[PDB]
């Protein structure tokens, strides 16, 4: 096996039992005063240095994980928007880490963009580490949703009035466009943050998904993944399944 596959397997296995939060970053369709704001209406490339660097990282992750044996026919607009969202999601995570004075190297994280049968594009984030505890989950979801809604309104490519921008900002927050995994519960009852096990969830679940290679995307497929160790980023689908196999 390649050093890359062996390296990824070992990195995940070392973290098999690390407790982490599970978030999903998403968006929902919005119509404001006749103006349609769809899942891919956020294609401004903002000239902030860190954001640009992050988007370049997403592009190269896509490029290196592309299997060229076969052909890929994913829409250009779709790829572009996913690259932009990868940069925005990570910007949000890093902004909250800054708030907590958490050194990025003390954090384990994993990001995976997917296409759901019903909801379409969304992005799973697993994140945790020594500076993280379960009771902080609700706060993390709220802070992340603040930055996510803020960045989405800045990246929106639909011409909006100030009133419409504010409406969009409050929709993204009120409707929780960042979700946090909790234990199952009744509506009026308490919800408890449900941490997951980092390495196991990646190897036994996220790495089992099928690669999106077409437009429209295959339901339940993944676009792009990355992690805090740059371990899974460049893996082709076949290599990801090998990682799962070796991990067991
Ligand atoms: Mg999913």
């Amino acid at each position: 096996y390649s050093d890359e596959v062996l390296g990824a397997t070992n990195w995940l296995k070392e973290k098999s039992n690390q407790e982490v939060f599970s978030f999903v970053f998403k968006n929902e369709n919005v119509q404001l005063n006749g103006k349609d704001i769809g899942w891919n209406s956020y294609k401004k490339e903002l000239q902030e240095d860190e954001l640009k660097s992050l988007q370049r990282g997403a592009e190269t992750t896509w490029d290196q994980s592309e299997d060229m044996e076969w052909e890929t026919t994913v829409d250009e607009m779709t790829k572009k928007q996913v690259f932009i969202f990868d940069s925005l999601v990570k910007k949000c995570l890093f902004e909250v880490l800054n708030t907590k004075n958490i050194f990025p190297g003390d954090v384990n994280w994993f990001v995976q963009h997917e296409w759901g049968k019903d909801q379409g594009w969304h992005c799973h984030v697993l994140i945790g580490g020594k500076d993280f505890s379960q009771a902080q989950g609700k706060w993390w979801r709220r802070q992340l949703n603040v930055y996510w809604s803020r960045w989405l309104v800045t990246a929106c490519n639909v011409q909006l009035t100030p009133a419409e921008r504010i409406k969009l900002r409050e929709i993204a927050e009120d409707n929780e466009w960042v979700t946090l995994l909790t234990y199952k519960h009744k509506q009026t009852k308490k919800d408890y943050t449900k941490c997951v096990l980092f390495g196991n969830m990646i190897a036994y679940y996220f790495l089992t998904k099928k690669k999106i290679s077409t437009s429209p995307p295959r339901d339940g497929g993944y676009f792009l993944s990355s992690d805090s160790g740059w371990k899974t980023n460049f893996l082709k689908e076949g290599e990801r399944h090998l990682v799962s196999k070796l991990y067991t």
